[PDB]
């Protein structure tokens, strides 16, 4: 699995670990950040939802 980064750039993301993927855009800012369903369910507000595919978020 890969995942984008807010470098613009791409990341190998392993199933041994990062198995969610979460991407932020704002006109006022933009990034991308996530691994674990424990850590990214941290943000409270918004749902986050990952594709079974490459570089989804």
């Amino acid at each position: 699995l890969q995942c984008n980064t807010l470098d613009g750039g791409t990341e190998e993301c392993i199933p041994g670990i990062y198995n969610v993927c979460v991407h932020y855009k704002s006109e006022d800012e933009e990034y991308k950040s996530c691994g674990i369903q424990e850590e990214c369910e941290d943000a409270e507000g918004a749902t986050v939802l990952c594709c079974p595919e490459d570089l989804c978020n």
